[PDB]
């Protein structure tokens, strides 16, 4: 009867909510799902997103999970609403709980935003934001570089502090308070974001409200588990499973982790 | 008459710590506040009385055309939120489990502190809570059943409060807590004397915070945001309403409040 919490994604960067789940629900059992064949979804068009997706989605259903998360900014803007209308479990994405992590963080209002060029043209953040708070300006900025650093894993080097430095300057000339990590893979350059922005902003990881929105719904439904002492967390990926599993067993610590090839549409 | 307000229920002033982060997190929402300061204390009353008193602050409020509603007050969550949750169509939400996941997001080692009433404390909803998210977590709860007093006199700043304070936590010393919750929503107003005598080593938590993300997610999720302009909170109390705004305007800045006087009986 234990049932896992679904994660979809097009690639490894959904893998940064995991962790938050980890830490934050350590008796759920995770089912991921990485569309990396795919991937980037972000230069593709709205309804061939929304068809992934629900390729997604079908799948996890039927492996048994009872709530969805779409750890995906794209997808994310692209399904959320319909499948949270068509299916009877929780659905979420991570725009919303980041917006609303911003403003618990943002002392003058200001707040910006870093993503793809995707996400920040879609202004999905903005229209968040700004929904729930009216004074509030939004400075966006897309960080092209940003996704290649982190798959690389230059995300520690003398490379990605030249990388964000570079890309950054321009965040440098506002009075923004709090910047916005609006691309899951962003996480893992969060101390080097840190180290350039400085003491007084705030750097949020969408992941960790996500994860706490996750523990709250779960309640709400009266759905969370009291063991992990029978827990079976299941990886799947369109693309390589090595090349997936090197870079999953690292970030999420763990070294014994086994990953499942699947194949979808087409 | 389009908006409609979000709901807040407690025994008195303490959901106004949670009412705090709703103002900052969701401020373009309407707030309707009643506090029961005529029966305050809650804390050592039975169960069944407890929700009965929580059902009559429901009534009222549903009354008014409510769109959520927030059990604001720990002993209360514990003894109704089930009952008042199944049986309302609005979404109703407590404290104590936002109160758990900052706890557990705050503390570095697992060992969690509890403060709260006698029949919060009794009720072990927090230990339940904590353990039900984690199991290896280290729970201990003290009962301070004076600080309710202390903060509805108005004499939560005082040399009193500190000694009371005192007193009463002196053996959460002797511990290897890092993390202690405030979890009686009176007691935020305490928290400033409550962390100089912890010392810095233990984060003191006011889950008010984590309660208005919830509030605001839950909102989004069943399309219940409000999206016009329209510019008016209002506070309702069974005791006196001087008294109550004397210590709401220090806690939230809003010189200007509208507080009024009722009988729920
Ligand atoms: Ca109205
Ligand atoms: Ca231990
Ligand atoms: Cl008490
Ligand atoms: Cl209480």
């Amino acid at each position: 009867m234990k049932q896992a919490i679904g994660f979809i994604d097009s690639g490894v960067g959904g893998l940064t909510v995991v962790r938050e789940v980890l830490k934050q629900l350590p008796h759920e059992q995770v089912y991921y799902l990485g569309d990396t064949a795919r991937c980037p979804y972000g230069p593709r068009d709205k309804e061939e997103v929304a068809k992934f997706t629900w390729e997604m989605t079908n799948f996890l259903v039927d492996r048994g999970i009872k709530m969805l998360v779409i750890a995906c900014n794209t997808a994310t803007a692209a399904a959320l609403y319909d499948i949270r209308e068509k299916l009877d479990i929780p659905v979420i994405g991570v725009i919303q709980p980041g917006s609303r992590a911003a403003l618990k963080a943002t002392r003058n209002n200001k707040i910006g935003v870093l993503g793809t060029l995707g996400t920040v043209e879609s202004m999905a953040y903005p229209t968040a934001l700004k929904g729930l708070n009216r004074r509030v300006e939004v400075d966006s900025l897309a960080c092209p570089k940003f996704v290649s650093v982190v798959e690389s894993g230059e995300y520690k080097s003398a490379i990605a502090k030249k990388v964000v430095a570079e890309s950054l300057l321009p965040l440098k000339s506002t009075k923004i308070d709090t910047v916005i990590l609006g691309c899951t893979h962003y996480p893992l350059l969060k101390p080097i974001i840190e180290n350039f922005m400085g003491d007084g902003v705030a750097v949020i990881n969408s992941g960790e409200e996500t994860a706490s929105e996750v523990s709250a719904l779960l309640d709400y439904h009266n759905l969370l588990d009291a063991t992990d002492e029978e827990i079976e967390h299941r990886f799947f990926t369109t693309g390589s499973t090595q090349i997936f599993k090197d870079i999953a067993k690292d970030w999420l610590n763990m070294p014994d982790m086994t990953v499942e090839h699947i194949k979808l549409g087409k």
